[PDB]
């Protein structure tokens, strides 16, 4: 009865279908959200949609598209889009960096190519992408002028392949350089210094024995190793493959099982037997610090190559809202909840479900045949539902807790991060002689050139990760950072500063990892996202506890009578647009043929 | 290693000295605190204070009282006090609620008689308490109009006790009625009905077998009894009286190291073998829900006696204020901290210490020969300290976590829940006739009187927990209730809506548990407090996740150089205040004689 | 010597023969009752054979056609057939029931396909079989008009198979649509509602968990399967083929060996661990309730295929007594059995075996040279056996326990199960005008239509299962329904209420499935089967307790000097017709060649 449940999750988590079938469910949403669509068995329905966000817009352009009556109710007054935000310049409002023309992510920012409904939907939508360079490049390699590599995409059902289009076999990526900083305990080198050896980092955190020799990227990944191996082999060529799909879909179960009591930070203790001062270094730099105590999974799940959309993450929510002007209703926010499931304003032969919303946050009553609910839980927790959701469901709706994040973007009049350190003498100088001796002589509080492009540099300090622009906007001299990117308690006293005060910290620490000298290309422009005020969110994602996968989560997916549910948390895909996007298809699927 | 480490922490817990004497650090307190303060071995000492809340005040108290040159800098620009919070009305400014007398505790309200130096202190400052009715009472029992039992403390150190005057044996504690309410799951029964038949309460919650017919009390208590035997003996009495000293403390080591490596949650589910919806209710009737996955000594420490301060728990931070006017430097806020420890503007024979504030949130620098920091980690994080403190202290100073806390305070012009249904039907009538008959008919959305006096009442709405004031303002027709008190999401939620939105949520949920009809008496005076937006505190308390304690909770309490720490969390009494009275003293001990 | 009694009870249980050859004893029972019949090896014998069921015809056949001089003495004065009893009018005699074209099963009723032996029987002797629904099925769909598919056996022995006939590919059986009812915790959904959603019946028996998501069906399926897995194989095609002979057998001896300690309750409790309302509602259900304090085997034993005999189980016994007119001797009561073993009325070259018979229930004593005893243990236990039985006999005949079963049958003018809703408007308006409207609005003790075609109906309340016929009695509009069928407790109640109060009980408990309004239909005709009241049974079936089989089955089976057993508890197919005709073949073979 236990492994019947964790077959079960096992399933949810691999997009499996039922057992006289065992689909591939990533073929299914392929199929649908972009070759086919959906065609209804009958007469079109009435549908609401809460939420347009990611998977609101999907589901609802899918529904409309295929001929159903739709209407989506967004509280925001102005936005479409959610924890997709980029702050862009709009005509009639002043640009939010001095540059006009310079834009930045105030949520999403990242798309992997192991996720591929996504990257799909962006091609279909003929939105343009580029390589998100999460580790800084070597700029003068790779070939990029070259065309996207169509989406490729391989089924465990043997010989099935999705694509979208003709392969680009010369389409390559730029070598990774790691000239980007760590900077831990007033230490600091380069990511390839410490690769070639770690201790320098490691003394740091006071890491002794056999570990103070090993990378933190290391020992995450031979920690990780024998999990994998529960539904993988590592073959001979040093590759990993998947096992048949019965010892594969067993394993997945059994990892389930064996390891959803955890958290990452327990599972690093008890399991791969590290010191807490390992643990220490691992979460500071492998961005674990703050979900240590959170589930092994949400860490576990989520070389491989990421993806940004030309004119920021934003393209894909606007675009998809172009085909849906006549559906979305903007500034109503949901307050109450009505259906009529057989086993007040709903009821037998009258409408079977009723939402009434409140304008920002008058009194709209909404009425429908079935509705799909895509607002995150946190929102969805001071809703009136007027039948109760099942108990699991309610439980769900109370117990996921959402994580708080605050990103701060600093424009800069030029890309010092580029610089070589000549590059630094030039461009100083062009300010007023002497600039350059000038901050070499002042120095710091008790910093060489970084001359990197792309990626990120990972620190200790509050900022905590820091992360330059992969391209630059065509034509502009400058470039905005993510200055400060934080979780926790850290977001919490980010958020509680002014905006001057919050500028001049993350100036001030940027500072110390880079240089004081720096300070000449502020512009002082600088925006910040918390998103834990955002009223619509409460945070960035849903991040569950140990246990709570196996408890609550196949309660989640399920339908209550009418009302169905997508969004990144319905997903095991939790912090991620894959998510949200799978299970919007998945919604849209089943309201489609109820 | 491990075992010293435990025994060390156990003393730490347990307020136990050195081993050449095992001393009784709660009766070195006491003494120091409340008989004789403090001797100087040597000529005054120039010593900085941070932050004005408890921690800093007792210290500050203390030093200048021994005749050392103390300065206290405190953020705040018009209140000390910091989590010691009441709204009350103070000449000048318009009252917090409609009526001017009324007043309502933001933070602290209730102090357990087994936490002897803070009661200690307020007698010794002539501050009048009652009792905190944590459960409401029959208030036609008991006798409060005897004097106040004085503060009576055993030590283990045998025949050694503690009191500050005479015997009270006729004061009395009112009897617990447990009239108030559960609701959750759309059910709802008055404490005492739960007590007596759990099954109503249970089912809602889907426990069954063996779990349904016991009280969620129950199988807590239950659960932590083995954990109790560790360092203590059930008698046949049934009573529990401790072990001795060697069995004690080392049964106390034994649960440092057997319990820390567990939140509460996987402690109920894994160790006493509950369901996970034992565990889903167990949170929500015992206030566990969102701390279940944090440390379960978090939740293990904290028919007991509760008291609060007549005039507001305020009156304890402002009462000590007064003796340090000379002292107090308001709106300052520590930056930068700088210090000279052997082995810019410090140095050998220079200053020992210097401090730089910035008004509110000029650039004064202050100096001295030690220092006491007070201020919650969430604070200090964005400090810039000199020389780092130690790694483990760095450490705890980035991975503790502060829960954040939301109030929500509604005026009442009656105290509509001391009412039986007859009071019900004249205080209706008398705003107009027929009003009674009106409530009546309308009815609710899908209740019987309350008559409770104090106590509070559960829920699984997101209010979650209502109190009931324990005392009438005298001459006030009216009361104050806490209609809101919630952690984690719920908080967050709760503040990001407007105060109309948040007062009208707030009362709905209220309506819910006790009648639609509740709403003639609202004043429509409300307050709120968020203790996640307070950028001095950003949250409630520290609160451990599981090994936290046994990995740097020794480097918490550690002087850094002539720098010392005092506050809650500088404790093992995390979410109290003895913890930052017990540490404030501490702290003045060693500060006095170095 | 444990080993060696696991391998010899596997070999009864799979219908192996000794080692040195590993006979498939299917095999020489199809020839012999099929093919060839039995050629004496001398010349013909004396037999004696006790009780006209389906094992004394079938031997009494074999053995008289082979040449031998048999006699069967059956205590019943009118009627052959034991447990296999159909209620049938007979020219001079009342019907049964109103409608005297009508007819319906007392006992036995449906023959499963992988039951060879009495399938072939039923058409050697051209008897014409049909499909039992033993689900409820659509009626415009399958083949059932094409032949009957021929008996088709596949042998252990490799490419060794038994058949009757030519194939019948075209024939197809129905689909099962599965509208009948559940009626649980007052509680009622279709069979097909259960499996989609099962929670809806779970909560009713407060399932909680991951039980609540799990059909009874899954549950008991999945704790079958390890057990499974000892003698087979669950390939990649999720089909189920058998081991190879010897680990096969082994398998088959270890299930022996690790399970006849259990009950079926201790199984699910203990080994699938499972929650004490998963086990209720698993009994309840899946009609294990009574029997889960017995053996696992009973249960665990016994989308199959069920086949009724047109014209009532019945032709199979009084087809056979046709042939055997001069052999059977009705109303004799065997009441004494005397026999000779060399290692009054017997002895050496005396007769080897005397039984002595009285009228109904004069004294007849009758000789011979060999004996067969069918008759139930129930009624043998009340014999005089002269020279007594084996020890381990003796105990098989004192411990062996027979369970009661009581069957209640109501004639019904119409098949109102069939009806959809129009129908049910249609035949009510048609016995007076308004009649429809009136049971509308009546309504029902605190039901839609059943729109049925076979299957039953399956509820907590007393009469449990509720079957309707499978296939209309050609030309008659009505039906019998199989109203009550209940063992144990129930039974006994049932068996001590009048005529009137046992159909009146049973119609009220229909009604609370169905409706009240089918009270219109009952035509005042109703017939019981009380098997504990049977003198010449007392109950339906032998059933075993845990470890009875391992302990004694073994002596079951043999001979006692010249008195040979068959029957169904000579078998290890408790509960069926075919483990009596196996027995009556190899007990026919045995006294052949003695
Ligand atoms: C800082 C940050 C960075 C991220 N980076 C990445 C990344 O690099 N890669 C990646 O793949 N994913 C990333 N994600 C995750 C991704 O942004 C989300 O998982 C995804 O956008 C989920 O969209 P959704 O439709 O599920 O919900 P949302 O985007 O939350 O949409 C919900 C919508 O509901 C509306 N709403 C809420 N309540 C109501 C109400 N009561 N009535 C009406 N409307 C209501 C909201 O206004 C909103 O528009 C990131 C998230 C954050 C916060
Ligand atoms: C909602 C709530 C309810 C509670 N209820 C109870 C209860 O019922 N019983 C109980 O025993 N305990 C209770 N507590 C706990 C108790 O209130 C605290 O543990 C206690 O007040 C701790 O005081 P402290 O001196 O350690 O810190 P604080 O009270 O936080 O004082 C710190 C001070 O530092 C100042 N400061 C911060 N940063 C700076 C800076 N950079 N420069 C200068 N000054 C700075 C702040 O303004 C503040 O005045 C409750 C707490 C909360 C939040
Ligand atoms: C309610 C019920 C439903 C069943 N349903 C099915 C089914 O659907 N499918 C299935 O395969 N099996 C079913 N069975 C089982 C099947 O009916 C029996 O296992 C089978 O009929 C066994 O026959 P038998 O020859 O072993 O014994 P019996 O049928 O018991 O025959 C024994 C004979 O011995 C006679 N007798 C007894 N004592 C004496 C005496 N002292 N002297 C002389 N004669 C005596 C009796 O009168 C009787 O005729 C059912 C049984 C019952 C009770
Ligand atoms: O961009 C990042 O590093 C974090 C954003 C996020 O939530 C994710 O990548 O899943
Ligand atoms: O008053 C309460 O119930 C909670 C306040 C608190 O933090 C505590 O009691 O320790
Ligand atoms: O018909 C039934 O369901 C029960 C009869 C029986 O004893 C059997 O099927 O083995
Ligand atoms: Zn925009
Ligand atoms: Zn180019
Ligand atoms: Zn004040
Ligand atoms: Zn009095
Ligand atoms: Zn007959
Ligand atoms: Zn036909």
């Amino acid at each position: 009865a236990n492994e019947m449940t964790y077959e079960q999750l096992a399933r949810e988590l691999l997009l499996v279908g039922p057992a006289p079938t065992n689909e591939d469910l990533k073929l299914r949403y392929l199929d649908v959200l972009i070759d086919n669509g959906l065609n209804p068995p009958g007469p079109p329905k009435r549908i609401l949609i809460v939420g347009a966000g990611i998977a609101g817009l999907v589901a609802g352009d899918l529904l409309t598209r295929a001929g159903h009556d739709v209407t989506i109710l967004e509280a925001n007054a102005n936005r479409v889009g959610g924890r997709i935000k980029t702050f862009h310049a709009k005509k009639g409002e002043p640009s939010p960096f001095a540059d006009p023309a310079q834009y930045a992510e105030a949520g999403a920012m990242r798309l992997p190519s192991f996720h591929p409904l996504t990257l799909a939907l962006i091609d279909k939508l003929g939105l343009k992408r580029r390589l998100f360079f999460n580790v800084d490049i070597d700029p003068q390699t790779g070939n990029q002028d070259a065309p996207v590599p169509p989406v490729f995409y391989k089924s465990f059902k043997d010989g099935k392949t999705w694509t979208n289009g003709a392969p680009s076999p010369e389409f390559k990526e730029p070598d990774k350089r790691n000239h980007t900083w760590i900077r831990t305990n007033r230490e600091q080198v380069r990511r390839a210094q410490y690769a070639t050896d770690p201790s320098s980092i490691n003394e740091g955190f006071h890491l002794t024995g056999c570990e103070t020799r090993l990378t933190v990227s290391d020992m995450v990944n031979q920690a990780l190793e024998p999990v994998r191996d529960y539904y993988s082999v590592k073959q001979d060529d040093g590759t990993r493959v998947n096992k048949p799909f019965k010892e594969w879909l067993a394993g997945w179960a059994d990892v389930v099982r064996d390891f959803d009591g955890y958290s990452m930070g327990r599972f690093l203790r008890e399991y791969a037997e590290f010191s807490d001062e390992a643990v220490e270094a691992i979460g500071t730099i492998e961005n674990m610090t703050s979900r240590l105590h959170l589930a092994f999974f949400h860490s576990f799940l989520g070389r491989a190559t990421y993806w940004e959309i030309e004119g920021g993450s934003r393209m894909l929510p606007e675009t998809l809202a172009k085909d849906l002007r006549d559906q979305i209703v903007m500034g109503q926010r949901m307050v109450r909840l009505e259906y009529y499931d057989p086993g007040s304003l709903t009821g037998p032969g009258g409408p079977a479900v009723a939402i009434q919303t409140v304008p920002e946050g008058a009194t709209q009553t909404w009425t429908g045949d079935l509705a799909i609910v895509t607002i995150p839980f946190s929102s969805l927790r001071f809703v009136k539902v007027t039948p109760p959701f099942s108990y699991k469901k309610r439980r769900a709706v109370i117990e996921t807790h959402y994580d708080q994040a605050t990103k701060v973007l600093l424009e800069f009049s030029r890309r010092w991060w580029e610089f070589t350190e000549a590059d630094w003498k030039r461009e100083l100088d062009a300010i007023a002689p002497g600039l350059y001796d000038y901050y070499q002589q002042w120095g710091e509080d008790d910093r060489p050139a970084t001359n990197a492009y792309g990626g990120g540099s990972t620190t200790d300090n509050p900022n905590r990760f820091m992360y330059y622009p992969s391209h630059p906007v065509p034509g502009t001299q400058g470039g905005v950072v993510l200055a400060a990117y934080s979780w926790s308690d850290d977001a919490a006293r980010w958020d509680s500063f002014d905006d001057a005060e919050r500028y001049g910290y993350a100036l001030e620490n940027l500072q110390s990892v880079h240089g004081r000298r720096i300070e000449v290309f502020y512009t002082g422009a600088g925006q910040t996202q918390s998103w834990l005020r955002d009223p619509y969110a409460c945070g960035e994602a849903a991040v569950y506890t140990p246990h709570q996968m196996t408890a609550f989560h196949l309660d989640v997916v399920r339908p209550e009578g009418p009302v169905y549910f997508a969004g990144e948390h319905v997903s095991l895909k939790h912090a991620w647009i894959e998510g949200a996007v799978e299970t919007a298809v998945r919604a849209a699927i089943a309201v489609n043929e109820a």
